[PDB]
């Protein structure tokens, strides 16, 4: 079957090459995302663990940003080899909340037959864009990956969050596609909203050395979505111990201050016997942020010193920016570690400076891109990108979800690709 990337997988190519040895296969049609002309599919989540996956999206009628929310899909299922010997996703269980207008920022963790999905519940829109008026309310659903006919609360049911420990943070919420379980406590990528006049930051920790026109205040102002924001954002994890009587709390853990950046969508995952953490770059530090997790609680991450991977921005903080500016921009494009011995990772990235376009599956190390494969056209518009890799017959496969703009219908939709990591550098 399909299993996590653990133990001693088949060899992969380790050399920088321009040979086309990556051969992505399009596998969207196994999920309900091929879509209908007058509908936009937005706000996707994909998560994978132990032969299962959780998937979520919102469908809007008309406009992609201001359209009417038709339905929120939350499904789980299994990753299975089609006869082809190629992995693909198959739903087994799907749920829709009663009110699709109010669910935001879902995040999934798998544990022993069930996926847990933590979401924000808001009556004032995306909580990030109006945080003062957001109530801070949360919701968690449990889905069985193996539905059992008329299974009452086994198949689906919601859990009650009657206690949130958030220390000195006003509000706390899930903020990233997926997390990890730890026999058997759950950890969700999350973010904390700290009242700005409580943020202890020493401006003399802001790298201005040969950054022309970069005031040392910039690193503190950029910790909120706006230089005058009431809150600043701090990434971290939400802990949820399943073995806590009957009302397990949720405890916020903040990310350490090494290479601090405004809280943004993040991800924690298990690769080869140890957890990795990825944090999207939504401000001035535009080089990819991920690394082995030194310790989970408290959270400290051994950020890689990657010099080749970045992400497109706008005028102020374009791709490859490293100088402290005041900005809130960027895109979520994560990377999955596939070989620790050599620290090689795979991800889909947008190969452009100031426009979100040209999605390229790329395998890479800290200072070298080894090889790559265009996923669409060089002026294809794209956004969020979520990669998970695993084993199929001891061979490493990755599955990437990529938000692509469809020029026919003028709407975005998730495309799924399955990519085998080449076991040799010649075709
Ligand atoms: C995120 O969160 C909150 C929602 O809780 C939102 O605040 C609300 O925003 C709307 C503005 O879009 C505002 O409604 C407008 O209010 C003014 C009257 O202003 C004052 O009246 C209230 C009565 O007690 C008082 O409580 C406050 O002092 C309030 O400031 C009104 O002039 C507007 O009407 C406009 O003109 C035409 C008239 O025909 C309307 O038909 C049309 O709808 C117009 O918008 C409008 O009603 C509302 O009062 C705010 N709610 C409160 C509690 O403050 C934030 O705006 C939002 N923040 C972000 C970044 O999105
Ligand atoms: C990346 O570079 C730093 C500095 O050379 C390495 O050492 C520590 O890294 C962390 C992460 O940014 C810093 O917060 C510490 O101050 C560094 N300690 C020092 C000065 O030795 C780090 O190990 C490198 N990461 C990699 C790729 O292993
Ligand atoms: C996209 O942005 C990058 C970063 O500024 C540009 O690449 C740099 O181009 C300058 C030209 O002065 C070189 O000195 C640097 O070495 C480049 N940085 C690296 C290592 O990539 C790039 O040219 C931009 N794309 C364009 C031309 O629009
Ligand atoms: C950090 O440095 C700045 C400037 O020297 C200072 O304001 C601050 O007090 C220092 N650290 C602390 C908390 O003492």
């Amino acid at each position: 079957g399909v299993s996590n990337l653990v133990g001693l997988p088949n060899n992969i190519c380790l050399q920088k090459t321009s040979n086309q040895i990556l051969k992505p296969k399009l596998i969207s049609y196994t999920l309900p995302v091929v879509g209908q002309s007058g509908t936009c599919i937005t706000d996707p989540l994909l998560a994978m663990d132990e032969g299962y996956f959780a998937y979520s999206h919102l469908e809007r009628i008309g406009s992609c940003s201001r359209g009417v929310s038709k339905q929120r899909i939350i499904g789980v299922g299994e990753v299975l080899d089609r006869g082809d010997e190629v992995p693909s996703l198959f739903m087994t269980n799907v749920w829709t909340p009663p009110n699709p207008n109010t669910v935001y920022h879902c995040s999934a963790v798998y544990n022993n037959e069930f996926y847990y999905v933590l979401c924000a519940v808001s009556t004032v829109g995306d909580p990030i864009l109006n945080s003062t008026y957001w109530s801070g309310s949360l919701m968690m659903t449990r889905l069985a990956v193996k539905p059992k006919s008329n299974g009452g609360g086994y198949n689906q049911h919601q859990l009650a969050l009657r206690s949130i420990e958030k220390g000195r943070y006003d509000k706390v919420m899930p903020y990233g596609p997926s997390g990890i379980k730890q026999g058997d406590t759950l950890y969700f990528p999350a973010v904390g909203f700290l009242v700005r006049t409580e943020f202890k930051y020493n401006d003399s920790n802001c790298p201005i050395t040969k950054c022309q026109y970069s005031k040392p205040e910039n690193c503190r102002l950029s910790m909120g979505i706006r230089p005058n924001s009431h809150y600043i954002l701090r990434s971290g994890l939400l802990k949820y111990n399943l073995s806590d009587g009957e009302n397990p709390k949720v405890v916020f853990i903040e990310i350490s201050d090494q290479r601090l950046s405004i809280g943004s969508p993040s991800k924690i995952y298990d690769s080869l016997g140890q957890p990795v953490f990825y944090q999207a770059s939504f401000s001035w530090d535009t080089m990819i942020k991920f690394g082995d997790v030194l310790t989970v609680n408290p959270l400290v991450v051994n950020w890689r010193n990657n010099t080749v991977i970045s992400r497109p921005g706008q005028s102020q903080c374009p791709r490859f920016n490293t100088c402290p500016e005041i900005c809130w921009e960027g895109v979520y494009n994560d990377a999955f570690l596939i070989d620790r011995i050599n620290w090689i990772s795979a991800g889909v990235f947008l190969d452009s400076n100031q426009t979100a376009e040209n999605p390229v599956f790329t395998v890479f190390k800290d200072n070298e891109i080894l090889y790559r494969a265009q996923l669409a056209s060089e002026d294809t518009n794209a956004q969020k990108t979520i990669t998970n890799c695993f084993l199929l017959k001891n061979k490493i496969w990755c599955i990437s979800l990529v938000e692509i703009y469809d020029t026919g219908d003028n709407v975005i939709r998730p495309k799924l690709f399955a990519v085998k990591i080449p076991e040799q550098c010649t075709a």
